[PDB]
């Protein structure tokens, strides 16, 4: 067993070449079994298969345990087998392998994720946690998650692995269809943004496209992380011909894009459903020994849910709504545990204009851990919309950024050298971005003020190389209360030229005042003026929403 | 007969007495009938009065031709001794006077202007033009019109004395409440900025009050003249024989007038030669104080002074174009409809007026000096003049009862030398657009065309008296209103006062409300001034608020 600093060591030096299908050959010697099944009804033909590999010169190869795991077995009457399935796949391919590296191999459940579905996010977890905990004990290389279609199954999967094993090298797939997205509709620049920041070692693509299809896909890939790069392609673009799949792609003319690959910065090649030992034996001939290639990363500010990702690159409308302050009936009904109604809010939020959506649950102490976990897991889909998740107590934030399906804004920290700690440590771990609202000890009373909880901020952030995960909300006040808007507005045209996002809770600034929408439009209008990048805000307030899109054509940043 | 500069040079050495009351002086020696008539019937009287003034330190007397003019005499059934009675005062008051000065005398006629009386401006014009003529035929020293209650007829009295002779020295007098307002709404500061930038020599305050009541309303209107001031205080009120003030007291004020900038004193009613003997052992010779004038950029009605210190509001509702219905009642000489529009837009917040004919050349001339006279009395506001016809412009100018604001030269050496002149003559401010030949579309473009026109009103001397527009476009028309902002940011970092025709951003589009609304927060952010524009859209106009409030130029 290699850990993931000998692992990532021998990629710094050396492109490395995976093997070719498994569930694709296994009938070409007269097994049409499960694959997983042959692990113990024909540990010799799983055998057979792996050193086709290692005789044709790949450097590693995958455990014969795509469909081992409980959720999956189970659809086959096997569930009770996980245990012996995985631990002889892992001894085949250990037998077969030598010094050359194993990897413990799993794919998706067939399961949707709940509102598509049935599964929460917790029963994923503890599914991908079993079978990762044999692989460690049976002394894998590394953990690769093959040919996802879900970012939050995926998510479950490289949590779960990363639980059992903080030393294990994890790599992350998902496969595209040829527009370029997964099955829920995740594009490859979000799938990298999402899971860059997640502590996996790298990233790639499989199946579904050939070596030709995937190669676009793979570039903008690229373009958004600096971990390892992984890619199998399936032997050209699957075709049914009398009655069969077939991949028709030959050795030579699925070779002949190893350069190509390998100028985009791919660390380990090989191929996936449809690629045979004749394949891989070329691929030897190709690849030889080469160094991989350094490439940066685009930065950019991002939030994503499973279909949107959202960049800070226009203004971006944060709709307020789900948030049961002054909202009687919405706070019974969440006590209650009431899904719809803040479905509702959402749907109609987002067809009003809102790109990303705040959620707050109120008096946190009077909510179930459970519904807030099925709120956050929820409305990415059926809303569409990445969330900000505006949560007070830790714990329960905790919970909602390990369910949240792709890169969350994180709804807030003040300017407190622990809060910030607490709060960036945890985004770390589970991925986010972070709202950092400008007051600490204190309420700020003018710009200077805020200028110097900027300042502190940034020392923080510094400290924890976070800086580049942060929107700044300047902290706007009640005019009723010497809230000084002008002040925030300062505040704003300060931010907006140090190049950071800035958002503000806008409907605070009108609280306890007659004709609030005409203040809110007002202010809006005027942060836009001084590069307010976005705001929580009332989708719903038509005078609003139709200003601020006069605001945005008139000032050039869009439309007719 | 001494001209404007010859009586100015005096006065800019010696501070000047004028002489006291005549009315109430025949009044009290038993004459009975109207003052103007003892010119022909008793003329030893009239002599012995002025005579009396001059031993007692007078510099310069008044004729005895208070009340002569066609319309005040008419109403006493003596016009047809208008030619007489004015005659014979000069010649009598030139008998007594000796080396000194003679003013010719002309109060107000008691009729008040159209809508709240029956009399349009050129009427006035007319009647204060018939005596001044008589008086410079006879060789007055000057012409002062004493007593005004209207800005109109005042502007009226001014005008057509200055139709006569450019040459003559000329003095416009209002009277003033004990709260400071002139009859028809006029305070001191008003008649300063109104007044003062017409031919007149000087300004003053006579009758009304007595001297400790006229001095904060003198003081107020020395602070916005640079020009020579005058003050003739009545003696009280009568309790008819017997006025309360007497010449002791009501010469010890003269030492606070002194030092407020006075340069010709004297009395009104009530007061007598003894009040002038004492105004000359208390004055003596002494050299007037020098003063600077406060400056401000206002437009002003009867009743109201609108200062841009402020965002202006200016109404844009008066306007037939796109209206069918409000264009077939100005065809039609419909008053009412336009009187209507123009209180519905100050009761929304409208501080200005802006006021359009349409198509001019089928739109009655009498119909636009009616209106033009009419709305600032019944509105009570300023107006925005938006008049494109060179001679209707000239015809609402000349007939408009207040400062007005012109809507809009281009930049061009004719078009603004014209303007200019006309609003010189007349009085009033400029709304100067910024395009010329070629409608500019940049920001450099359009501080091209904004230096330009400042050269050009440099030269001029009018720098002080505009506004600049700097031209909006349609947005679906290749408007750019970022260039606009731009160039409303350039022109106030300069000092200058903006507007902007507001709904003309969004001509053609859908939701133009949110247009307009959006760019007016946008210009306001970046020192728009004021704009023309709809008070009627509420949902503009409560935005209008927010910003302000926001932005700390209003409380909440
Ligand atoms: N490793 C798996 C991929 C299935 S998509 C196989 O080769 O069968
Ligand atoms: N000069 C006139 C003024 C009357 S208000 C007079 O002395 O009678
Ligand atoms: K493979
Ligand atoms: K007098
Ligand atoms: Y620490
Ligand atoms: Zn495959
Ligand atoms: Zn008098």
């Amino acid at each position: 067993m290699r850990n993931r600093r000998e692992v990532s060591k021998l990629l710094s030096e050396r492109v490395l070449l995976l093997d070719g299908a498994y569930g694709t050959e296994f009938m070409k010697y007269g097994y049409d079994d499960l694959p997983e099944e042959l692990n113990i009804k024909a540990p010799d033909v799983v055998l057979k298969v792996h050193r086709s590999y290692i005789e044709s010169g790949s450097d590693v190869i995958l455990t014969n345990t795509f469909g081992a795991t409980r959720m999956k077995l189970r659809k086959h009457g096997l569930e009770d087998k996980l245990d012996p399935i995985v631990r002889n796949a892992v001894r085949i391919a250990r037998r077969a392998a030598g010094e050359k590296l194993v990897f413990g191999d799993i794919g998706p459940t067939g399961e949707l994720p709940y509102p598509l579905g049935s599964t929460l996010f917790e029963e994923f977890y503890e599914n991908f946690r079993e079978t990762v905990e044999i692989m460690v004990e049976e002394g894998v290389d590394g953990i690769i998650f093959e040919t996802f279609s879900d970012i939050l199954e995926l998510k479950a999967a490289v949590l779960a692995a990363r639980e059992v094993s903080r030393d294990v090298f994890l790599i992350a797939h998902m496969t595209f269809d040829e527009k370029g997205r997964s099955l829920t509709g995740t594009d490859p620049a979000n799938f990298a943004i999402t899971f860059d920041e997640l502590d996996i070692d790298a990233l790639g693509i499989n199946c579904s496209l050939g070596p030709e299809e995937i190669l676009p896909i793979f570039q903008e890939l690229s373009q958004y992380t600096d971990k390892f790069l992984v890619v199998e392609p399936n032997a050209g673009k699957p075709i049914v011909e009398n009655g069969k799949t077939v991949y028709p792609l030959k050795p030579h003319d699925f070779a002949v894009h190893i350069d190509s690959y390998y100028e985009l910065g791919v660390n380990i090649f090989g191929g996936c459903c449809g690629t045979t030992p004749e394949h891989v034996k070329l691929f030897r001939k190709v690849l030889g020994n080469r160094k991989p290639l350094q490439r940066k990363k685009k930065r950019i500010f991002a939030v994503s849910s499973p279909s949107k990702l959202v960049t800070f690159d226009h203004f971006v409308v944060i709709g307020e709504r789900i948030n049961p302050a002054g909202r009687k009936k919405l706070w019974a009904e969440m006590q209650k545990g009431n899904e719809e109604i803040v479905i509702k809010e959402a749907k109609t939020q987002v067809e009003k204009g809102a790109e990303v959506l705040d959620v707050n649950f109120g008096i946190e102490s009077q909510i179930d851990v459970r519904y807030v976990e099925k709120i956050v897991q929820t409305l990415p889909y059926v809303s569409n919309v990445p969330l900000s998740l505006d949560i007070q107590n830790v714990d329960l934030t905790e919970r909602a950024l390990r369910a949240y399906p792709g890169r969350s804004l994180f709804n807030s920290a003040k300017v407190d050298e622990e809060e910030l700690e607490m709060k960036i440590n945890l985004l770390k771990k589970y991925g986010g971005t972070l709202i950092v609202l400008l007051m600490g000890k204190d309420v700020p009373k003018s710009f200077e003020e805020r200028k110097e909880y900027f300042e502190k901020a940034l020392k923080i952030l510094e400290r924890h190389d976070f800086s580049d995960r942060v929107i700044f909300d300047p902290g706007v006040l009640p005019l009723g209360a010497e809230g000084k808007p002008v002040e925030v507005l300062k505040t704003i045209e300060f931010i907006s030229s140090k190049g950071f996002n800035t958002t503000v809770g806008l409907s605070n600034l009108s609280f306890g005042l007659p004709d609030r929408s005409y203040y809110n439009t007002a202010f809006l209008v005027l942060g836009i003026s001084k590069g307010l990048s976005s705001a929580i805000m009332n989708p719903l307030d038509e005078t609003l929403m139709k200003t601020l899109n006069a605001t945005l054509v008139i000032l050039e940043k869009k439309e007719l």
